């Protein structure tokens, strides 16, 4: 059922761009898939439009100089203000979206995690279901790609909370200090949105204390297996391997390693680890650097367990 799971995850993609929502026949869920693929299915109709409104963020960097260049200028204060104001409000909306990302991942978890059923019979049996958690780790890997190559993310906010607080004493849609910590420590993160539905499936394993654990590890290394071998055979590379199939595997498979690192207690390099981490740097490494840079940076600075001293050389190397 190896190569079945492969025709599962990878199955009308290639007729597919860019588009993180599933349609509803050709996805074709189950009765029991209804109500949670529904729900899903809006929070990943407006992922197209958060990740569009990320690669139009312009920045507002050459008011900002401008601006603490001629100090004493009011119009040139105004004037990256009026820029500035903005693009915090895109920051806003992508940090709420973040929280719409938790809740449908819950569902997800919920139903693809099941006490009497196995890993592979869960992506065999909610199918529709299983698409959409990969969507979700496809809008969540792109997106933190774009904010690691954008930094003026991170300035663009840190002016704003300096002259807001500060104007506020000198001088509706305006965020407050509560919220704006919880911004900042969001884009202080090198992947945002992975960082959060990090939390999110450690949150998910805490909230079904009943549930045992490998009901959710093995099922994110059960895909990392389904994407890995997919890309790293080259008979079944020229069966389903095209550009957006491998684009889409590959942030796939680094979505789910690294939630299972956070997931499973002794992470995803110790040797009771189901995840072929060698394999799966190695065909990180075989792809274009520039494509695959931003999922490179990930598997290193968002891993919890890659600086143990139980983890290996060979891998700790192979990512240097």
């Amino acid at each position: 059922s190896m190569g079945n799971l492969i025709k599962v995850l990878t199955r009308d993609i290639d007729h597919n761009a860019s588009h993180f929502f599933l349609d509803f026949e050709n996805a074709q869920p189950t009765e029991a898939e209804r109500e949670i693929f529904n729900q899903v299915n809006v929070v990943l109709k407006d992922a197209e439009g958060i990740l569009n409104d990320l690669q139009s963020y312009r920045g507002a960097g050459h008011e900002i100089r401008e601006a603490i260049q001629h100090p004493n200028d009011e119009n040139l204060q105004e004037k990256a203000w009026s820029a500035v104001c903005p693009l915090v409000g895109k920051l806003k909306k992508f940090y709420e979206f973040s929280q719409r990302l938790e809740a449908a991942l819950h569902g997800l978890l919920g139903a693809l995690t099941s006490t009497p059923y196995s890993p592979t019979q869960h992506l065999e049996r909610e199918q529709a279901l299983a698409k959409q958690f990969a969507e979700i780790l496809h809008f969540t890997l792109r997106f933190d790609e774009l904010k690691m190559t954008n930094p003026a993310i991170q300035n663009d906010f840190s002016y704003y909370r300096r002259t807001l607080s500060r104007m506020r004493i000198n001088n509706e849609n305006e965020v407050n200090n509560e919220l704006a910590n919880r911004m900042s420590l969001f884009y202080a993160e090198a992947t945002p949105m992975l960082k959060t539905l990090s939390d999110a499936t450690t949150k998910f394993v805490s909230d079904n204390k009943s549930l045992p654990i490998e009901n959710t590890t093995d099922c994110l290394s059960t895909m990392a297996s389904v994407c890995r071998v997919m890309l790293e055979t080259p008979e079944y590379r020229s069966r389903f391997a095209s550009e957006e199939t491998v684009s889409f595997c590959l942030r796939v498979m680094v979505g789910v390693i690294i939630l299972y690192d956070h997931v499973h207690p002794v992470g995803a390099f110790a040797k009771t680890s189901k995840i072929d981490m060698k394999g799966c740097i190695k065909v990180l490494k075989d792809q274009p650097p520039n494509s695959v840079e931003g999922l490179l940076n990930a598997l290193r600075y968002t891993t919890k367990h890659l600086n143990d001293e139980t983890t290996s050389k060979q891998i700790k190397t192979m990512l240097q």
